[PDB]
Protein backbone atom coordinates (compact mmCIF):
# COMPACT_ATOMS: atom_id res chain seq x y z
CA UNK A 1 0.00 0.00 0.00
CA UNK A 2 1.92 2.37 -1.49
CA UNK A 3 2.52 6.67 -1.21
CA UNK A 4 4.74 9.21 -1.53
CA UNK A 5 6.90 9.70 0.65
CA UNK A 6 8.87 13.08 -0.10
CA UNK A 7 12.27 13.53 -1.99
CA UNK A 8 12.60 11.01 -4.51
CA UNK A 9 10.83 8.24 -2.15
CA UNK A 10 7.99 5.83 -1.88
CA UNK A 11 6.47 4.40 1.37
CA UNK A 12 5.59 0.90 1.22
CA UNK A 13 3.33 0.85 4.37
CA UNK A 14 1.39 -2.45 5.64
CA UNK A 15 0.07 -0.46 7.95
CA UNK A 16 0.20 0.44 11.50
CA UNK A 17 0.56 -3.60 13.62
CA UNK A 18 3.13 -4.83 15.24
CA UNK A 19 3.40 -8.17 14.31
CA UNK A 20 6.10 -10.96 13.13
CA UNK A 21 3.86 -11.36 9.97
CA UNK A 22 4.00 -7.83 9.29
CA UNK A 23 7.76 -7.57 10.01
CA UNK A 24 8.07 -10.73 7.47
CA UNK A 25 6.36 -9.32 4.59
CA UNK A 26 8.55 -6.29 4.97
CA UNK A 27 11.65 -7.94 5.13
CA UNK A 28 10.08 -10.51 2.16
CA UNK A 29 9.43 -7.43 0.70
CA UNK A 30 12.84 -6.05 0.22
CA UNK A 31 14.06 -8.90 -0.29
CA UNK A 32 12.16 -9.23 -3.42
CA UNK A 33 13.03 -6.09 -4.67
CA UNK A 34 16.88 -6.93 -4.23
CA UNK A 35 16.55 -9.83 -6.14
CA UNK A 36 15.48 -7.44 -9.19
CA UNK A 37 18.12 -5.11 -8.57
CA UNK A 38 16.84 -2.41 -10.33
CA UNK A 39 19.05 0.37 -11.78
CA UNK A 40 17.43 3.01 -10.19
CA UNK A 41 17.41 2.20 -6.36
CA UNK A 42 18.98 4.00 -4.10
CA UNK A 43 18.02 2.93 -0.57
CA UNK A 44 15.78 0.40 0.93
CA UNK A 45 14.91 0.88 4.90
CA UNK A 46 12.38 -1.39 6.57
CA UNK A 47 10.67 -0.61 9.59
CA UNK A 48 8.26 -2.79 11.26
CA UNK A 49 5.14 -2.37 9.76
CA UNK A 50 6.83 -0.23 6.57
CA UNK A 51 9.47 -0.12 3.77
CA UNK A 52 11.05 3.01 2.44
CA UNK A 53 12.41 3.03 -1.07
CA UNK A 54 14.66 5.25 -2.59
CA UNK A 55 14.77 6.13 -6.05
CA UNK A 56 17.51 8.09 -8.30
CA UNK A 57 15.14 10.76 -10.01
CA UNK A 58 17.98 10.71 -13.14
CA UNK A 59 17.12 6.85 -13.58
CA UNK A 60 13.54 6.21 -13.32
CA UNK A 61 10.68 8.38 -13.61
CA UNK A 62 8.52 9.17 -10.65
CA UNK A 63 5.79 7.14 -12.27
CA UNK A 64 7.93 4.35 -13.31
CA UNK A 65 9.13 4.10 -9.41
CA UNK A 66 5.65 3.97 -8.45
CA UNK A 67 4.02 1.65 -10.75
CA UNK A 68 7.23 -0.61 -10.26
CA UNK A 69 6.82 -1.07 -6.55
CA UNK A 70 2.70 -1.75 -7.18
CA UNK A 71 4.05 -4.59 -9.25
CA UNK A 72 6.64 -6.08 -7.17
CA UNK A 73 4.12 -5.67 -4.04
CA UNK A 74 0.99 -8.04 -6.39
CA UNK A 75 3.86 -10.58 -6.82
CA UNK A 76 4.74 -11.00 -3.27
CA UNK A 77 1.00 -11.30 -2.44
CA UNK A 78 0.50 -14.17 -4.96
CA UNK A 79 3.73 -15.31 -4.15
CA UNK A 80 2.20 -15.53 -0.34
CA UNK A 81 -1.16 -16.92 -1.73
CA UNK A 82 0.48 -19.56 -3.49
CA UNK A 83 1.53 -21.26 -0.22
CA UNK A 84 -1.40 -20.16 1.82
CA UNK A 85 -3.96 -22.71 2.39
CA UNK A 86 -7.24 -22.22 4.41
CA UNK A 87 -7.97 -24.20 7.44
CA UNK A 88 -11.99 -24.10 8.47
CA UNK A 89 -12.34 -24.47 12.28
CA UNK A 90 -15.30 -24.57 13.91
CA UNK A 91 -14.53 -22.85 17.50
CA UNK A 92 -15.79 -22.41 21.07
CA UNK A 93 -19.10 -24.73 22.51
CA UNK A 94 -18.18 -28.37 22.48
CA UNK A 95 -15.44 -28.38 19.71
CA UNK A 96 -12.86 -26.32 21.74
CA UNK A 97 -13.85 -26.64 25.89
CA UNK A 98 -11.00 -24.20 27.13
CA UNK A 99 -11.93 -20.82 25.08
CA UNK A 100 -13.83 -19.57 27.91
CA UNK A 101 -10.37 -20.31 29.90
CA UNK A 102 -8.50 -18.88 27.61
CA UNK A 103 -9.98 -15.80 27.24
CA UNK A 104 -10.59 -15.25 30.67
CA UNK A 105 -7.21 -15.96 31.84
CA UNK A 106 -6.40 -12.99 29.07
CA UNK A 107 -8.96 -10.76 29.70
CA UNK A 108 -10.89 -10.91 26.56
CA UNK A 109 -14.23 -12.46 25.65
CA UNK A 110 -14.80 -15.32 23.54
CA UNK A 111 -15.68 -13.81 20.08
CA UNK A 112 -12.01 -11.91 20.39
CA UNK A 113 -9.85 -14.91 20.91
CA UNK A 114 -11.02 -16.15 17.49
CA UNK A 115 -10.59 -13.03 15.72
CA UNK A 116 -7.15 -12.55 17.35
CA UNK A 117 -6.64 -16.26 16.80
CA UNK A 118 -7.91 -16.52 13.42
CA UNK A 119 -6.25 -13.25 11.64
CA UNK A 120 -2.72 -14.35 11.35
CA UNK A 121 -1.47 -15.94 8.69
CA UNK A 122 0.59 -18.50 10.47
CA UNK A 123 4.14 -20.46 9.82
CA UNK A 124 4.09 -24.19 9.33
CA UNK A 125 7.37 -24.75 11.10
CA UNK A 126 7.27 -28.70 11.82
CA UNK A 127 5.11 -31.86 11.33
CA UNK A 128 5.03 -34.87 13.52
CA UNK A 129 3.80 -38.21 12.72
CA UNK A 130 1.60 -40.83 14.52
CA UNK A 131 0.00 -39.08 16.19
CA UNK A 132 0.10 -36.24 13.91
CA UNK A 133 0.68 -32.90 15.43
CA UNK A 134 1.36 -29.65 13.37
CA UNK A 135 3.09 -26.68 15.23
CA UNK A 136 2.45 -23.23 14.14
CA UNK A 137 4.15 -20.27 14.45
CA UNK A 138 2.81 -16.82 14.62
CA UNK A 139 0.37 -16.49 17.36
CA UNK A 140 -0.90 -13.15 18.78
CA UNK A 141 0.83 -13.34 22.56
CA UNK A 142 -2.69 -11.47 23.68
CA UNK A 143 -4.42 -15.15 23.78
CA UNK A 144 -0.53 -17.10 25.18
CA UNK A 145 -2.20 -19.72 27.87
CA UNK A 146 -0.28 -22.60 29.70
CA UNK A 147 -1.64 -26.11 28.91
CA UNK A 148 -3.83 -28.48 31.61
CA UNK A 149 -2.32 -29.08 34.48
CA UNK A 150 -3.16 -32.62 33.49
CA UNK A 151 -3.77 -34.04 29.93
CA UNK A 152 -6.85 -35.21 28.45
CA UNK A 153 -6.59 -38.89 27.66
CA UNK A 154 -8.34 -38.65 23.92
CA UNK A 155 -8.46 -35.23 22.19
CA UNK A 156 -10.32 -35.60 19.12
CA UNK A 157 -8.72 -35.29 15.69
CA UNK A 158 -8.64 -31.97 14.37
CA UNK A 159 -8.39 -30.19 17.54
CA UNK A 160 -7.14 -26.57 17.79
CA UNK A 161 -5.02 -25.30 20.47
CA UNK A 162 -2.96 -23.20 22.67
CA UNK A 163 0.00 -23.94 24.88
CA UNK A 164 2.17 -21.06 25.73
CA UNK A 165 3.02 -18.77 22.84
CA UNK A 166 1.99 -21.99 20.25
CA UNK A 167 -1.04 -23.30 18.39
CA UNK A 168 -1.24 -26.34 16.45
CA UNK A 169 -3.85 -28.69 15.84
CA UNK A 170 -4.23 -32.44 17.11
CA UNK A 171 -4.36 -34.15 13.62
CA UNK A 172 -5.99 -37.65 15.06
CA UNK A 173 -7.41 -38.34 18.18
CA UNK A 174 -4.63 -38.54 20.87
CA UNK A 175 -3.74 -37.42 24.96
CA UNK A 176 -2.97 -33.67 24.71
CA UNK A 177 -3.07 -31.22 27.34
CA UNK A 178 -3.02 -27.69 24.69
CA UNK A 179 -5.97 -25.58 25.56
CA UNK A 180 -8.53 -26.73 23.52
CA UNK A 181 -10.24 -23.68 21.36
CA UNK A 182 -11.75 -25.00 17.99
CA UNK A 183 -11.66 -27.90 15.84
CA UNK A 184 -11.09 -28.59 12.24
CA UNK A 185 -14.02 -31.04 10.16
CA UNK A 186 -10.87 -31.92 7.46
CA UNK A 187 -8.58 -35.02 7.70
CA UNK A 188 -5.30 -33.42 8.00
CA UNK A 189 -3.46 -35.98 7.81
CA UNK A 190 -4.43 -39.06 5.81
CA UNK A 191 -2.16 -41.55 5.10
CA UNK A 192 -2.53 -43.33 1.71
CA UNK A 193 -3.26 -40.05 0.38
CA UNK A 194 -0.45 -38.24 -1.60
CA UNK A 195 0.95 -36.24 0.46
CA UNK A 196 -0.07 -37.65 3.30
CA UNK A 197 -0.76 -33.78 5.31
CA UNK A 198 -2.22 -31.21 3.72
CA UNK A 199 0.41 -28.50 4.96
CA UNK A 200 3.87 -29.37 5.15
CA UNK A 201 7.03 -27.28 6.84
CA UNK A 202 7.13 -24.30 5.27
CA UNK A 203 3.47 -23.71 3.85
CA UNK A 204 1.31 -20.64 5.31
CA UNK A 205 -2.57 -21.39 7.12
CA UNK A 206 -5.11 -19.09 7.35
CA UNK A 207 -7.57 -20.38 9.97
CA UNK A 208 -11.18 -19.67 9.13
CA UNK A 209 -13.87 -19.79 11.73
CA UNK A 210 -16.87 -21.81 10.50
CA UNK A 211 -20.51 -22.91 12.32
CA UNK A 212 -21.71 -26.42 13.75
CA UNK A 213 -22.99 -26.49 10.47
CA UNK A 214 -20.41 -26.04 8.02
CA UNK A 215 -18.81 -28.15 10.14
CA UNK A 216 -20.86 -31.93 9.62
Amino acid sequence: IIKPAGDSAFLISFGDEISEEINDRVHSLAKAIEKESPEWLVELVPAYSSLLVIYDPLKASYEEVESYLKRISAREVERIKGKTIEIPVAYGGEFGPDIEFVAQYNGLSVDDVIEIHSKPLYRVYFLGFLPGFAYLGGMDERIATPRLEKPRLKVPAGSVGIAGKQTGWYAIESPGGWRIIGRIPLRTFNPGKVPPSIVLPGDYVKFVPIDEKEFW
